[PDB]
């Protein structure tokens, strides 16, 4: 019995406060409509990136117009953190929440956005195996660098709720092994340009599985791109320009796309859009699907409007929902 | 026309988030009955000290219940913090409360709670200067450790805001040459040899030094926190005060200052704790000059420990009959 979740970047027209009133209602009307989660993604300096440098603090916002939906990030950048500030924030939220929070951990990013924080890209998977460790162990109530300090609040509760991003079949037995959830990408690079994704991703998932502990109930996140409107054609309209600079930046990153026809960048950049009839018929194609304990549903790729996000989400859970839950 | 406070450092009786659920109620009551602005502390690992050691999450939560009452900070503990994320998670909570933060920093703390941040309380204060001074750079929009990092979201309008906690003339001058406000404890300790001296002899040097360093035309902004706890009945609130008292009496005597004497009226005068019916609680109040000095007053129970519906009605006493007296 799978969750149905709704992820966003807060990258909505708009100024910051704009994004983030958008995100509020995007949220609360995936909660009005039956979705199961909420995941939120942390980005820093970069307007086009993300709007959102500070999730712990937008999802004690969220929680407190919620009740039902799960709150999630989707990630934290941990090595671009002071670890024991977050077991703390992550502590309270969770509290806030009464119980909802998900807490998804990555270690990938710009090059240039880990300078600020006194590292470099090349130190980010050390730095985020120390910072991990560190948050494990306040969570579990270890002293903290003295035998007066305890973490408070207390979040034992929080360790089983763990999740990792990872690419590769190696970061998922990390994950595996500890008995951590693991996150997929909306897209990856391909090896073979035209490989799907479920090709990429079931190894990965494959070594997830055969890594966990006897007794740890998997937890398999799949996050995709989706935009769905009533009519066919207008999803394809709104898809077509974010889609193109999608592409461009896949290709200025060294990788290689076959053609330049929206068709081609739906199967290449892994973008489910169109009316429900079309996106149900996409997705039914990608196995991993039928695999994860969770998926998660983002427009980007795509630019929409506000109110065609409100759209999308109702048709989610109405047209979509019924074959994938 | 000053602005009335309500100050918590969360210590009602409970688990964590029953504590949070009542600091939460206790501030919207606040809002209801007329407060223009609350305040919350933040410490770290020790449930007696106070029970929140992530003060702007934990007002994002609180904005999205009320709607008028400014939300401010007393205070972050710079020198154990990133600097660069809580300049973040001040731009977005600010955003997220529609411009009504307020951003109260201070350095001192707990000595055992630095260990864990890196450093000792024996340098909180160089900590400090280059912590704000990083924060206040990125709320301007410099570049950050490179030219592609500008902070998102911007928050230009956050520097106006910035509130230094101190106990000392110096750090008023420090504080008053930024243009930043004055945050001022509601206790503090005497001078050597005058145990008795009145909180008000303490602190107006202190707001003097302050005022005298403002640059021209910055506006003064001067926070007196003070200990209030208001009941109906003028025994009860006294019955409530005398544990509470007690053990901070102890506490301030094991710390190695001065308390003369061991009677109630003795911890009130010596402890700066404002308790009884609000006649009594008024006439105390009228006593402190620095009220009329100053362009924000908080109130908070502690010193006290009441219940949260003991807690509910004085602040309720407080909007009614002793904001009159001093708004």
């Amino acid at each position: 019995p799978k969750r149905l979740g709704f992820f966003t970047r807060l990258l909505d027209q708009g100024s910051a406060q704009t994004r983030y009133r958008l995100a509020a209602e995007q949220i609360r009307h995936a909660e009005r409509v039956g979705f199961d989660s909420a995941w939120i993604a942390q980005h820093h300096f970069h307007e086009q990136e993300g709007g959102l440098p500070s999730p712990l603090v937008f999802l004690a916002h969220v929680a407190a117009q919620t009740d039902r939906i799960r709150l999630g990030t989707a990630i934290i950048t941990l090595p671009m953190e002071n670890p024991l500030r977050v077991a703390e924030d992550a502590a309270v939220l969770d509290l806030l929440t009464d119980g909802r929070l998900e807490v998804g951990f990555g270690s990938g990013g710009t090059p240039t956005s880990f300078l600020p924080f006194g590292l470099t890209s090349e130190q980010r998977g050390a730095v985020f195996a120390d910072h991990l460790h560190l948050i494990h162990s306040a969570w579990r109530g270890d002293t903290l660098s003295h035998p007066d300090n305890h973490l408070y609040p207390p979040a034992p509760q929080l360790a089983a709720r763990i999740w990792i991003a990872t690419f590769s079949v190696e970061g998922a037995i990390r994950a595996g092994q500890a008995g951590h959830g693991l996150m997929l990408s909306r897209t990856q690079p391909r090896p073979e340009p035209r490989l799907p994704l479920d090709a990429i991703q079931n190894p990965i998932i494959d070594a997830y599985l055969s890594a966990l502990p006897d007794g740890v109930a998997p937890r398999i996140l799949a996050s995709r791109t989706a935009f769905v409107a009533d009519s066919h054609a207008h999803a394809l309209q709104v898809a077509e320009p974010g889609l193109r600079k999608q592409a461009a930046q896949h290709r200025e990153a060294g990788h290689r796309i076959e053609g330049d026809s929206v068709t081609d960048y739906l199967q290449q950049l892994d973008a489910h859009v169109g009316d429900p009839e079309h996106v149900i018929a996409s997705l039914a194609q990608d196995s991993v699907l039928a695999r994860a304990t969770d998926i998660s549903f983002q427009v980007h790729s795509v630019e929409p409007s506000h109110r065609d996000t409100l759209r999308s989400i109702e048709l989610i859970a109405q047209h979509i929902a019924p074959h994938i839950r």
